[PDB]
């Protein structure tokens, strides 16, 4: 029955593009912005987004929940997924992605190419187009600035250690340790993944204390990191036409959490087939790789994992949640475990 | 005798380095970052950022410039100085550049390529890092970040229009009009060149006034237009050895100030000759259309045209300088006119 909350926020999407593209003399690149924003920010789940909105509910009496305030609500839920199309539609490029969410990637576009460097900075600029046409005179204004600039740069230093751990053509077998896989996915996933929507909803709330957002990153960054280790194992054993996408981690040589299980449980005869077949773009060296992380019951390790990590965060959800309602966390732990 | 007020902003960037990179797990990516802040934002001439220091010296009373004072107008000149990196990193990639500041492109460089693309908005991230360690406690801290996010809204907008008008391997001469020209410049120049660093150190004056801001604008997004012009006159005409760059702007297919002149002077079978030779990468197709533009006189043409900018800037110097010291757009008129 939660179809009903999506819902409404994506009817909110053709005021934001609206209002986003209204100068004759700048008419071509706000139609070209129209374009960038069409086919990045829809064909998702926007469960980032609807958090803001959910999490806004569920912190502000509702006596104060205006049809104004609740404007702001979704306005600042489409800023997060306008965060999280900028970081996407550039990540597609630096990964070489074929597709996402179902279609091909926006710079594999006839047409478009490396143009999309542009594009995901215009997505970017729309988020704060939008904090100052709609939270400019409300006392949060600054706070919502400052937390999606400091989630921006969390996710590019997380994008950086990313890349430099994944050079393409090297054989980078020995930096794929467990604590290097732990803080990539820190910073890269989890800070804008989860601590960003909640975090909006709490400055909207009039929450901002520094130990009420210090407790719940306990809970949001231990649930950013599950979502991305989910992410690395759907990357080569989910289905893509579920998944929207096609997996690239092997062909990337990425740290994916699969190579750091494989070499946490390989042989060194196990270890020699994942050297000379990871990171390389044939077919026949992917399927092999694929081969060993199935023979290494990997799959049934993931599995594991997921039940030890939803165990693991409900307990910190005991823990932290307080003095904030335990549906917060509950609602976005359903949604990321199911 | 201008070299001394230069030699003092240069040497602040070791500070501003040492103080973006300054947790042991993002170690190699803050490596990186050192890497890409010490690659793109020196070799340069400075201008842009010196322009803060010049103006916040010639604006604010010379006893409220204490050290820490004077530390803010170096730092947010070097916030000039990133937001300019970020940009041309990032388009390098789209004009396909070879060479920027007499050394490869970031890009071009072997093991960068197109994690470059995460290079440029690093860079970006740094402006708001730098703006909260060193501005977070004073009135013009919102001001300051407000007017680095619509400097970069506007710039993105600007090479929208610029990357519009110029797609790779199409025909777009009846595209490349006087009126389109003014639209692209306005927007991918102007704005973060010359209104930018003034109207910053205005704010950190306490200038903050609507019609102040202006009128400033008036002057500065003039002097804009010119210096983008002469970037086109330069991208053929222009020395590599005193450039730093070499030009791409026929091969690109831009809608360059030079190949609109040409269109207003060229004969139907010049027309037809930049029809058959423009927007390609044959050297004997780019020596052709160069050959037409001199040809056309178009060197002559710029001459004549600076003579005319420079006389049209100096009275609206006159005309819109006042409350502020004339030798704010003076000192910028002598250096972009040289
Ligand atoms: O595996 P990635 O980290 O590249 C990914 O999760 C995207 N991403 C980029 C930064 N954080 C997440 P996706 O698999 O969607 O391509
Ligand atoms: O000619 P462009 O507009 O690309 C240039 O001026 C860069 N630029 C990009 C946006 N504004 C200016 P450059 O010749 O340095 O490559
Ligand atoms: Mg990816
Ligand atoms: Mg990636
Ligand atoms: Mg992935
Ligand atoms: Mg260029
Ligand atoms: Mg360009
Ligand atoms: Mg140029």
């Amino acid at each position: 029955v939660y179809a009903q909350e999506k819902q409404d926020f994506v009817q909110h999407f053709s005021q934001i593009v609206r209002v986003l593209t209204e100068h004759p003399e700048i008419g071509d690149a706000i139609a070209r912005l129209k374009e960038v924003l069409e086919y990045n920010a829809i064909g998702g789940k926007y469960n980032r987004g609807l958090t803001v909105v959910v999490a806004f509910r569920e912190l502000v009496e509702p006596r104060k929940q205006d049809a104004d305030s609740l404007q702001r609500a979704w306005t600042v839920g489409w800023c997060v997924e306008l965060l999280q199309a900028f970081f996407l539609v550039a990540d597609d490029i630096m990964d070489s992605s074929l597709t996402r969410r179902g279609q091909i990637c926006w710079y594999q576009k006839p047409g478009v190419g490396l143009d999309a460097i542009n594009d995901a900075n215009l997505l970017e600029a729309c988020i704060y187009r939008l904090l100052k046409l709609y939270c400019r005179e409300q006392p949060y204004y600054l706070n919502l600035i400052e937390l999606f600039l400091q989630s921006s740069y969390q996710t590019e230093i997380g994008q950086t250690l990313d890349l430099l751990t994944a050079p393409q053509g090297n054989v980078d077998l020995v930096r794929f340790t467990e604590k290097r896989y732990k803080s990539i996915v820190k910073y890269k996933a989890a800070f804008y993944s989860f601590y960003l929507p909640i975090a909006a909803a709490m400055y909207m709330a009039g929450i901002d204390g520094e130990k009420e957002h210090a407790n719940a990153k306990k809970i949001l960054l231990e649930m950013g990191e599950f979502f991305q280790i989910q992410d690395d194992y759907l990357d080569l054993f989910g289905d893509p036409s579920v998944t929207g996408k096609i997996g690239t981690d092997i062909q990337d040589n990425k740290c994916s959490w699969l190579v750091v299980q494989c070499l946490q449980r390989a042989t060194p005869e196990q270890y020699q087939i994942l050297k000379e077949n990871y990171g390389q773009k044939e077919a026949e060296k992917v399927a092999r790789v694929k081969a060993l992380y199935e023979e290494l019951d990997l799959p049934a390790v993931f599995l594991q994992y997921e039940e030890d990590s939803y165990s693991h965060i409900m307990a910190l959800i005991e823990q932290y949640a307080a003095p904030l309602p335990p549906a917060v966390f509950l609602g976005l732990a359903r949604k990321i475990y199911k």
